[PDB]
């Protein structure tokens, strides 16, 4: 019924913010890895 | 299962607030680079 579906969807909304947290924290730490290596190539 | 409902819900509201930090982070990580690549 009604709480069942709202467990799915629940669970299916909670997987997909995990996977977009994933994403966001793949390109945070591609990013800092960016600035990290010009900032070492301005430490020269 | 309104157990279960809670801790889906509050597990929820966690990522929620994970994605919305790890977003601002990637803004301004964007911002910075952008602005060392304009500098180089
Ligand atoms: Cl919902
Ligand atoms: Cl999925
Ligand atoms: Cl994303
Ligand atoms: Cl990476
Ligand atoms: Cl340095
Ligand atoms: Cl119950
Ligand atoms: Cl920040
Ligand atoms: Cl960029």
């Amino acid at each position: 019924g009604g709480m069942k579906n709202l467990i799915a969807e629940l669970l299916f909304k909670l997987a997909q913010k995990e996977e977009e947290s994933k994403e966001l924290s793949a390109q945070v730490e591609a990013l800092e890895i960016i600035v990290t290596a010009m900032l070492r190539n301005m430490a020269q």
